């Protein structure tokens, strides 16, 4: 393969203590004589999938849990099997965010949860609710202050306010059911908006600046996690962590992750990435270390947690955490966020309503889990002859008239395009479910290669179709799913900001309206 033996690649994020981690990794290349690499890449989380799935990256992958699930659905990840003692070891809980149908795809690290931070010499009193902060900031702009600074530009620190009165990604699971532009969201997100369309804050205000204002003095509150709790102390600014305020009386949600630590299904160093995360880092002197750098908030590791639960900043953490919700590892956890980052991003600068923002966000969001609907029941009629007469459920009206449209449109173009799927079929060798794996990276490559429009798609789906009746005819009828998925996955992925401007499938049942 790629990737190197006898030695440890570990990635991790750059706001997380790598040089800890590195600390780590010198005490295993001490005892083993074995090299570990700490890097802390741009742009992480979008990278290790891009190299990983040529069978390239590093052994040892870190994030909070939200995008294992896409990770291992893509096969990017290698199953984990640690013993009962060991698992023993730490919460059950925790376990629970790393499972993904069925398996264990990575060890659980640390529970990560937002916390209001805020200046005691500034803000003694911090506000419970969030509807105080305008009247708040202007006081402190009469001393040359600001109520009020975070990071903008990720859709993780306003996520809890848009959460406050009703805003969720995914029901708790029914995925179909989208709660990214209903009222709660709307209203929460509109709050953020008044407060900078009313100077309270600046639409281009993101990690760096945020965290540079508090920690000089400028704002009376920030909202982060714990691992910017160092830079803080550094900077001696009198802190303290509480819970986040209220909107419209209910609790901020924030979206509760899970830093965990995988393993790349093409390292040749399993066994030794096991032996590192279990015996060097989730112990109490490698939790302490990786700590100690940059906090890791609540360690997944029981004997550890019992000492750190002690302090205050710690109980906080965990009472914000509490009041939000674990984080979906659904491999569209990915679409949703980049949704929802353009929404918030978009609102901000006023490039779009909040009331269009969200609906975008909502259809994105809805993407995958709609097409795949539409696209598998019409493979699955289309190889047996007869309709899924299960209800559609969420919405339902799209997918139904998607799907009549499709049957519509879609029989006319199996007709038309017999003899050349017949030609595509043979070209290719789709025996078992193996082939199906090998169909998406030549139909990635050929169908982003012009400029799209229903047609083509239809063409897409069509010809699934075709390869679905062949499937059941040879017995292999246990492929069409899978195949339903891949053809699925290729049409998302490579046109997914089309098909949102599209509005999605009611565009597709708009434009072949009879
Ligand atoms: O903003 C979207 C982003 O949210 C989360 O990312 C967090 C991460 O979990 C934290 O540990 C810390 O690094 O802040 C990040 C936000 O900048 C999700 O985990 C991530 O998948 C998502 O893209
Ligand atoms: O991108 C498209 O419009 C086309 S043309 C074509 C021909 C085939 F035999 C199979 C798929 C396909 C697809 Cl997609
Ligand atoms: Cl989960
Ligand atoms: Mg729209």
């Amino acid at each position: 393969g790629k990737i190197e033996e006898g030695k440890l690649v570990i990635w991790i994020n750059g706001d997380k203590g790598y040089n800890g981690l590195a600390e780590v990794g010198k005490k295993f290349e001490k005892d083993t004589g074995i090299k570990v690499t700490v890097e802390h890449p741009d742009k992480l989380e979008e990278k290790f999938p891009q190299v990983a799935a040529t069978g390239d990256g590093p052994d040892i992958i870190f994030w909070a849990h939200d995008r294992f699930g896409g990770y291992a659905q893509s096969g990017l990840l290698a199953e984990i099997t640690p013993d009962k003692a060991f698992q023993d070891k730490l919460y059950p809980f925790t376990w629970d965010a790393v499972r993904y149908n069925g398996k264990l795809i990575a060890y659980p690290i640390a529970v990560e949860a937002l916390s209001l931070i805020y200046n005691k010499d500034l803000l003694p009193n911090p506000p419970k609710t969030w509807e105080e902060i305008p009247a708040l900031d202007k006081e402190l702009k009469a001393k040359g202050k600001s109520a009020l600074m975070f990071n903008l530009q990720e859709p993780y620190f306003t996520w809890p306010l848009i959460a406050a009165d009703g805003g969720y990604a995914f029901k708790y699971y029914d995925i179909k059911d989208v709660g990214v532009d209903n009222a709660g969201a709307k209203a929460g997100l509109t709050f953020l908006v008044d407060l900078i369309k009313n100077k309270h804050m600046n639409a281009d205000t993101d990690y760096s600046i945020a965290e540079a204002a508090f920690n000089k003095g400028e704002t009376a509150m920030t909202i982060n996690g714990p691992w910017a709790w160092s830079n803080i102390d550094t900077s001696k600014v009198n802190y303290g962590v509480t819970v986040l305020p209220t909107f419209k009386g209910q609790p901020s949600k924030p979206f509760v992750g899970v830093l965990s630590a995988g393993i790349n299904a093409a390292s040749p160093n399993k066994e030794l990435a096991k032996e590192f995360l279990e015996n060097y880092l989730l112990t109490d002197e490698g939790l302490e270390a990786v700590n100690k750098d940059k906090p890791l908030g609540a360690v997944a590791l029981k004997s550890y947690e019992e000492e750190l639960a002690k302090d205050p900043r710690i109980a906080a953490t965990m009472e914000n955490a509490q009041k939000g919700e674990i984080m979906p590892n659904i491999p569209q956890m990915s679409a949703f966020w980049y949704a929802v980052r353009t929404a918030v991003i978009n609102a901000a600068s006023g490039r779009q309503t909040v009331d269009e923002a969200l609906k975008d966000a909502q259809t994105g969001s809805e993407l995958y889990r709609q097409s795949l609907e539409i696209i598998s029941r019409y493979l699955r009629e289309q190889a047996t002859g007869a309709a899924d007469t299960a209800p559609m459920g969420a919405s339902g009206a799209t997918s139904r008239k998607a799907l009549e449209t499709l049957r519509r449109v879609g029989d006319g173009v199996q007709r038309n395009h017999e003899t050349a799927f017949q030609g595509m079929l043979r070209k290719l060798d789709i025996k078992n479910e193996d082939d199906v794996k090998s169909l998406s990276r030549v139909m990635i490559h050929v169908f982003s290669d012009g400029v799209t429009n229903w047609g083509r798609i239809v063409t897409l789906i069509s010809f699934g179709a075709f390869v679905a009746k062949h499937l059941k005819t040879i017995n292999q009828e246990s492929c069409i799913e899978p195949l339903a998925e891949s053809i699925t996955d290729v049409l998302v992925r490579t046109k997914r900001d089309w098909l949102v401007k599209q509005r999605g499938w009611d565009g597709f049942v708009e434009f072949f309206h009879v």
